[PDB]
């Protein structure tokens, strides 16, 4: 049983649009693959074009936020979650904040000074091709202020456990190196996720120094893939990444074991640690064609299952199943929607 406020995460709340999106969107705006980027003004019509079509689904998104609220909604006990992350003065933001609520999950945001908005994100779903264009908005002016402020400091200090996505590097470096710094230095368990390739490609050194400060590291083969050429790693990259991830010295230099685990999608993940000279290969659920329904999520949640259950003491296996079986449940969803705790099985 765990202490109220046991898990802390910070990040970017945002509002996720989906839309199924026609071919020539993905042309226009030259959108990759299962691809995430942060909008540019060229970018920028895309929010308004969407509008114009039918069938929106406007659902609460961000990656640590999506990852901690799911840790909440599986231990089922009331705030043992908490979340920072900043917000807008608007109808969107106040939407999350009682999302959030509705899940127990107790929550600081920081407040944007008007007009500006609480961050979005198009999500462009076709046969062929998924793709997502963030506006960060309201959650850039997430500061170290608001963190330092004793109410909200107090959620990090009582905190034995924290979750941040790659992406506050873009948003509140400074925040989350100061948290992992605090964790590192009370022994706590700082879970870090690789996010996304443009990090490790732009955001190298907050990526690897982010990575120093890391007790349990997330990622996915694209991630890997994008991390391991950054590095030189030329050869078995995908490996290769997990082992260099693994590897590489806590910033205290002191002797730590360090989890890495890389997904591969349908394909069998691959997890080892710091002790570990070998790398294992993790069998995952399959899928029918018909049974996927949206990946989006999937890997919020992978993290959510996984640490809601080693958290509790559950060996590594047993943590590993749970963490499938979290993102199956996203993958049989539209968005990151958590239906009635019961029908979880
Ligand atoms: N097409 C698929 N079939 C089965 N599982 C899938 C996918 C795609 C993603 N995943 C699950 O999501 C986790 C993290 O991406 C992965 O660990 C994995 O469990
Ligand atoms: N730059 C960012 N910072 C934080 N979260 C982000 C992004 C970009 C997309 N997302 C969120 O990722 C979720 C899918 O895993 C989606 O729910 C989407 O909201
Ligand atoms: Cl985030």
């Amino acid at each position: 049983d765990l202490s109220e406020g046991y898990v802390f995460g910070m990040g970017n709340p945002l509002l996720d649009i989906i839309v199924d999106a026609d071919d020539f969107m993905y042309r226009k705006y030259n959108l990759k693959k299962d691809n995430i980027v942060l909008a540019e003004e060229k970018h920028m019509t895309i929010y308004d074009e969407i509008q114009k079509k039918k069938k929106l689904n406007y659902i609460a998104g961000g990656a640590t936020l999506n990852t901690v609220k799911m840790i909440q909604w599986i231990i089922q006990k009331p705030f043992v979650c908490s979340y920072v992350g900043c917000i807008g003065a608007d109808i969107q933001g106040k939407y999350i904040k009682n999302d959030c609520s509705a899940l127990d999950l107790v929550t600081e945001f920081q407040i944007a000074e008007e007009p500006l908005m609480t961050g979005k994100v198009a999500v462009l779903v076709s046969e062929k091709l998924r793709s997502m264009v963030t506006y960060l908005g309201a959650a850039c002016d997430l500061s170290l202020a608001h963190i330092e402020q004793p109410h909200v400091w107090s959620l990090v200090e009582k905190a034995q456990v924290y979750y941040i996505a790659g992406f506050v590097i873009n948003t509140c470096y400074e925040g989350m190196l100061k948290i992992a710094k605090h964790s590192l230095e009370n022994e706590k368990l700082f879970c870090f996720n690789l996010s996304a390739p443009f990090l490790s490609q732009f955001n190298t050194k907050e990526v690897d120094e982010m990575i120093s400060y890391s007790n349990i590291v997330f990622g996915n083969e694209s991630e890997a893939e994008a991390y391991g050429e950054v590095h030189g790693l030329l050869e078995d990259t995908v490996h290769a990444t997990a082992r260099y991830i693994a590897d590489l010295p806590f910033a205290d230099g002191k002797k730590r074991k360090r989890l890495v685990i890389i997904t591969r999608g349908k394909n069998p993940l691959l997890y080892t640690d710091s002790s570990d000279s070998e790398i294992h290969q993790f069998m995952v659920e399959q899928f029918k064609d018909d049974q996927i329904i949206d990946t989006n999520g999937a890997g919020d949640a992978f993290a959510a299952g996984f640490i809601a259950d080693y958290i509790r003491g559950k060996p590594m296996i047993t943590s590993l199943h749970a963490a499938v079986k979290a993102a199956a449940y996203i993958i049989c969803r539209s968005g990151f929607s958590l239906g009635s705790r019961d029908s979880y099985s």
